């Protein structure tokens, strides 16, 4: 009886094996656009991807992994709120079962149809799990998505989905460039957070774009189809794998943009 995003393992009964759950700096959050504080001190943002190796796709029961080769300092995430140096480990995203929902950050309460995930370990604690245990270790890029135009650069990924459709099955997942997945802009919020699945540690500092990118219904269609069992069992399909907003607590939001 592990947990996941069914009726009775879900996000509100994770604190029973995960008792930071309700700890002071829990992600995802809603961020109120109003009471964000622009910070004029915060850096614009430096995505360095042209050297990104991804390796291979998983499915791990709760979402898909594209998983990169961070061996070498090659695909990394500098500037901003960060100090020093982020080096990408893999990307996911979070879904719904509807467009109206997925996302696991909200704006001004407004839910998006999902939320890709970037996310990047702390160069000076060695490896990702040590970067875990520490309160910046991790610095993860959200990506809003909302239903419209197709996104070109997401079509390789909604493709090889058909080859692992089930918990525990990978395929080989080379010569991805991630940076078909960004939007135009690179204005931010920024607040200090947490893993938004089990372990939940309070090791991230959330970095979220203000600006969606679009997908295709037909896009998100596929993530859909996607199945949170292994193969041979009983099918449930892969949807609504996103935690709901935390309280805030103690915390400021800031605004990278006026
Ligand atoms: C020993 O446990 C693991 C073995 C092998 C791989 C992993 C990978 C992990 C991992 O990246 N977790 C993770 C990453 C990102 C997020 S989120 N949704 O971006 O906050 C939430 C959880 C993780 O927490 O634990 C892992
Ligand atoms: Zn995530």
């Amino acid at each position: 009886h592990h947990w996941g995003y069914g009726k009775h393992n879900g996000p509100e009964h994770w604190h029973k094996d995960f008792p930071i759950a309700k700890g002071e700096r829990q992600s995802p959050v809603d961020i109120d656009t109003h009471t964000a504080k622009y910070d004029p001190s915060l850096k614009p943002l430096s995505v360095s991807y042209d050297q990104a190796t991804s390796l291979r796709i998983l499915n791990n029961g709760h979402a898909f992994n594209v998983e990169f080769d961070d061996s070498q300092d090659k695909a990394v995430l500098k500037g901003g709120p960060l100090d020093g140096t982020y080096r990408l480990i893999q990307f996911h995203f979070h879904w719904g079962s509807l467009d109206g929902q997925g996302s696991e950050h909200t704006v001004d309460k407004k839910k998006y149809a999902a939320e890709l995930h970037l996310v990047h370990w702390n160069t000076k604690y060695g490896d990702f799990g040590k970067a875990v245990q520490q309160p910046d270790g991790l610095a993860v890029l959200g990506i809003f998505l909302k239903v419209g135009s197709a996104k070109p650069g997401l079509q390789k990924v909604v493709d090889v989905l058909d080859s692992i459709k089930t918990k525990g099955k990978s395929a080989d997942f080379t010569n991805f460039d991630p940076r078909g997945l960004l939007p135009e802009s690179l204005d931010y919020w920024t607040y200090p957070g947490s893993l938004t699945t089990p372990p939940l540690l309070e090791c991230v500092t959330w970095i979220v774009l203000k600006e969606p990118i679009s997908v295709s219904s037909e896009q998100v269609l596929k993530f859909r189809k996607l199945n949170f069992n292994g193969e041979g069992e009983p099918e449930e399909l892969m949807v609504d794998n996103w935690r709901p907003a935390q309280p805030l607590k103690n915390r400021q939001i800031k605004a990278s943009f006026k």
